[PDB]
DNA sequence: ATTTGAGAAATTTATCACAAAA
DNA sequence: TTTTGTGATAAATTTCTCAAAT
């Protein structure tokens, strides 16, 4: 499967839903393409490499190719996530995601820092001491790992998730992670570096 | 200019201001492959995009390669950004621009809620009424917005700044915002599928 | 002795086109 | 009455060679 499918493909899950709130049953690629700014091709084509959802001369029906999705996403369980650093990037995502987000659980975050290592981060989650990420990872099975930490501890920690058995990292540290488990890293200086190369092109 | 280039032509840059701190002058593009898991071919092309900055038979002058990146990146000067929405993501991103980035200075932050205007977000950035956004602004000859609302408002910010003048916007918000300005996004929750997704994939 | 950079090839991704179903 | 889905084309990206500098 081409590298960027799945990121279209949770583009395509995010507006399926969206249509399921909106009442639609059935909906066609072209329609699909018509609010996604995409080619309908480009979605037929992405959705090939998994199955055969569509029916012809009709069109897809919304509810089958969201809960298809869904199923190729992964999205069909809750996901036990751990929030290391509860500095500005590892508050605000587990803040949210105890409020906004049903599928990711965030059940625990953790730091070094004795001033924040007893206080509360979120609803119902304390801070705990990073001493013990690995006890915790282990004994309630969590699965996906949050780096929030700077850069020159982010590998360190990374490490210390993949050897608890967590089976993926979503890392905002601006530096390349190099672990045996799937990582997505979220650079925001990054981004902004790359707007900045397109503004000044356009001038 | 291929579309990959760009992100990296960012990790080059981050890695010659280590190079920097380390006291190395000369890099050859076999040495820089090595520390960020690339092929030094695709190093030696996306720079010929640009121009000619190696010397046959010895490198790249790590100063003068840094500085040629960052002219083109467009990190040779001061970029004025504002948050418009305080919550999380808002104050996050405000807290560290402020603090850690120096090419970058938040000079405004914007929200809706009474409760949060004239609040203070970061050191010396007071909250104000997304009301005197525009004004802001253009008075101040903003360059970037980044979007820190809600899905459902996201776009008429979008329209605001980009009628305010702004140059580039980078949106939080989980929706393609539509405008004639360049626009990153960065899709937290997309990322997490797109790790769940590869996660499945992999077992 | 090495190491960059300019074609050329190889590889990957997007787009098209149309028969096949409903 | 239409629209999905398969092959094939087309386009974009990555990789490879190696002459030319040093
Ligand atoms: N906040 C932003 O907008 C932003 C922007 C760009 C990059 N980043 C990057 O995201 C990451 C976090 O950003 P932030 O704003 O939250 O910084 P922060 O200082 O506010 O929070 C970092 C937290 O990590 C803790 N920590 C440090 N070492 C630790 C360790 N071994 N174990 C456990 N905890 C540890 C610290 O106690 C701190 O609380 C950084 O790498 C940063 O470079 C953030
Ligand atoms: N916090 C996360 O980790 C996370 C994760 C996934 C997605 N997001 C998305 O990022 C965006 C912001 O996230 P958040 O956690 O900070 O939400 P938040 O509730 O913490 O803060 C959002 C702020 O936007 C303000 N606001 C609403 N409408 C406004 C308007 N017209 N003008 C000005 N301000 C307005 C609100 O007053 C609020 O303070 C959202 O779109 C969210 O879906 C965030």
């Amino acid at each position: 499967i081409p590298k960027p499918v799945s990121k279209r493909l949770v583009s395509y899950y995010m507006c399926l839903e969206r249509l399921l709130d909106e009442g639609v049953e059935v909906v066609s690629s072209e329609e699909l393409a018509r609010r996604l700014d995409l080619k309908a091709s480009q979605i037929r084509k992405d959705l090939s490499y998994f199955g055969e959802f569509g029916k012809r001369g009709v069109g897809y029906n919304v509810e089958h190719l969201y809960d298809a999705i869904g199923e190729i996403l992964g999205v069909k369980k809750e996901w036990k996530l751990v929030v290391v650093g509860a500095g500005n990037i590892g508050r605000a995502v587990a803040n949210y995601t105890v409020m906004k987000e049903k599928g990711f659980r965030i059940i625990g975050i953790f730091d070094s820092d004795p001033s924040k290592i007893g206080k509360e981060a979120a609803p119902g989650l304390t801070v705990s001491d990073v001493s013990e990420l690995e006890k915790f990872v282990e004994e309630h099975g969590v699965e996906i790992g949050v780096i929030a930490v700077p850069a020159e501890h982010a590998q360190e920690i990374a490490e210390r998730l993949e050897k608890a058995g967590i089976k993926g990292i979503l890392n905002f540290a601006p530096v390349k992670i190099k672990v045996s488990v799937p990582v997505e890293n979220i650079d925001i200086t990054a981004s902004l570096r790359v707007l900045t190369f397109e503004i000044v092109r356009r001038n």
